[PDB]
């Protein structure tokens, strides 16, 4: 674990991440996709053999010996508000237990269907309590990536007022 297990935001491409391992906002068939997946793709594309795992489920691949942990949002485009809502939170269970089996000190984290599977809505609060509930009780390092400037401003600011 992490000496003093933070959570930090930074606005970049999470494919260029200082972490132990990084978490893909993955589609559930294992396809290059768009937006984070596509970068993930381009950057990591041995992790994508068999990584193919259903809506609210996390599948990790080792390209090399650095982790993908392919975790898949509801697209909320096609689930209800409240179904899309239970699937949000699972997929970030199922990220904490990942990083804790393992064992990693650091994980970079994109904010799971706040892009082209929000259902053109801002998740931006939604989505961070669910990744929030999940990672507190883990102790690794958590760095959530995200490249709107405004974006980064209420990520930090959500972080910081819990400290
Ligand atoms: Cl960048
Ligand atoms: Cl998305
Ligand atoms: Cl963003």
């Amino acid at each position: 674990g992490a000496m003093a297990p933070s959570y930090r935001v930074k606005r970049m491409d999470i494919a260029k991440n200082d972490e132990e391992c990084v978490v893909n906002a993955a589609n559930p068939r294992g396809l290059p996709g768009d937006g984070v997946c596509k970068a993930v793709y381009k950057k990591w594309p041995e992790s994508f053999k068999n990584s193919a795992t259903p809506v609210g489920t996390a599948k990790t691949v080792m390209c090399g010996t650095y982790p993908v942990i392919h975790a898949v949002g509801p697209n909320f485009s096609n689930y209800t508000e409240s179904e899309g809502d239970r699937e949000l939170a699972a997929a970030y269970r199922e990220v904490a237990k990942e990083v804790t089996r393992l064992g990693v000190n650091s994980v970079a984290i994109p904010l799971l269907s706040t892009g082209v599977y929000s259902g053109g809505k801002d998740r931006l609060t939604q989505s961070l309590n669910h990744l929030f509930t999940a990672m507190d009780s883990t102790d690794a390092d958590v760095v959530i990536y995200c490249r709107d400037k405004e974006w980064e401003k209420k990520i930090s600011e959500a972080i910081q007022m819990r400290t």
